[PDB]
C-alpha cells in the first residue's frame, strides 16, 4: 500500500524520478514526467485526461529537484519467463502500469505473465522520500555545534552512523575504532577490516538501515534528496560544521545544541 511522498494519501502512481504520488500530486511535479490514469504523461495533451496543464509545486523537495536535472533512461524490454527476468531489482514503468522487481532465490522475480514487455526503470532520485515524514522528524532532531570524544560517549552498539563520502566513512571509523561496516565497491582507498561489534558505519548513499539511534556526520556537505531519505525513516544527530548550491534546508528548521 504505497503513499504519496508529498502527503502521504494513497499513492497509485509515481514519478519518473521515484516518488509516489496520489492522483492530486501527479500534476504538481514539474521535475520529471509522470505517467498517469490514461497512459500518458500528464498534462502532455495526449488525450482528453493529460490535457489540463501542470501547476507548479510547492514542497521544499520541488526547489531541491530543480538543482537535479532529471536524465531519462533509455527504453529496455523487460524479458519474463517463470517469473523472473534479467533486468536488475527495481522498479519499471511498462503499459501494465508500474513493476516492481526484486532478488530472490531464483533470481530476480517480477509479478508478470511469460513474454516480452518495454519498459523505463524508474530512477533512484526521490526512492522512499515521505515529506510528511520528514516535516516530523526534523522538529524531533538535533544539530550538534574536532569534537569526536562527543561521539564516543554518546554512541552505542545498536546505533548507526551516516556519512557522505567514502574518505568521511574512512575517517569515521578510524575514530570509532571498533565499528561494523560494509566497504563501498569501487573504492581507491584502503578500508581496515570491519569489527565483530560496534555502531554500524554506513555510505549515506546506501540509503536508511534499521537502528536504534541515528547520526549524520558531516551534515552540511550531505546530498539533500539522500538527507530527505534519511529524515523519511528516522529523526537525526547532525554533526559537523553547520556551513561550510549550499546546506539541505531542513537544517534552518532543525533545533540546534551547543558543546
Ligand atoms: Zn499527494
Ligand atoms: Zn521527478
Ligand atoms: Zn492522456
Ligand atoms: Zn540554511
Amino acid at each position: 500500500s504505497r503513499m504519496c511522498g508529498y502527503c502521504g494519501a494513497p499513492a497509485p502512481y509515481a514519478t519518473a524520478c521515484g516518488l509516489d504520488v496520489c492522483v492530486y500530486h501527479t500534476h504538481f511535479h514539474q521535475h520529471c514526467p509522470v505517467i498517469i490514469w490514461c497512459g500518458h504523461p500528464a498534462g502532455s495533451g495526449s488525450c482528453s485526461e493529460c490535457e489540463p496543464p501542470l501547476g507548479k509545486g510547492t514542497s521544499p523537495l520541488d526547489e531541491v529537484l530543480e538543482q537535479v536535472p532529471y536524465k531519462p533512461p533509455r527504453t529496455v524490454i523487460m524479458h519474463v519467463e517463470q517469473g523472473l527476468t534479467p533486468l536488475d531489482p527495481g522498479r519499471y514503468q511498462t503499459r501494465r502500469g508500474l513493476v516492481s522487481v526484486r532478488r530472490g532465490i531464483r533470481g530476480n522475480e517480477v509479478d508478470l505473465p511469460d513474454g516480452d514487455y518495454a519498459s523505463t526503470a524508474l530512477l533512484p532520485t526521490c526512492k522512499e522520500i515521505n515529506m510528511v515524514a520528514v516535516a516530523s522528524n526534523v522538529l524531533r532532531s538535533r544539530f550538534i555545534i574536532g569534537k569526536t570524544h562527543w561521539l564516543l560517549q554518546q554512541v552505542q552498539d545498536g546505533d548507526v552512523i551516516y556519512t557522505p563520502t567514502h574518505q568521511t566513512m574512512l575517517d569515521m571509523i578510524r575514530a570509532l575504532g571498533t565499528c561494523r561496516f560494509n566497504v563501498p565497491a569501487g573504492t581507491t582507498l584502503q578500508f581496515p577490516a570491519p569489527s565483530r561489534t560496534g555502531p554500524w558505519v554506513r555510505i549515506l548513499a546506501g540509503g536508511w538501515c534499521p537502528g536504534k539511534n541515528s547520526f549524520l556526520d558531516e551534515a552540511a556537505y550531505c546530498n539533500h534528496l539522500d538527507v530527505l531519505r534519511l529524515l523519511s525513516k528516522t529523526t537525526l544527530t547532525c554533526l559537523g560544521d553547520f556551513k561550510q548550491d549550499s546546506h539541505c534546508y531542513v537544517f534552518d528548521i532543525m533545533p540546534q545544541t551547543q558543546l
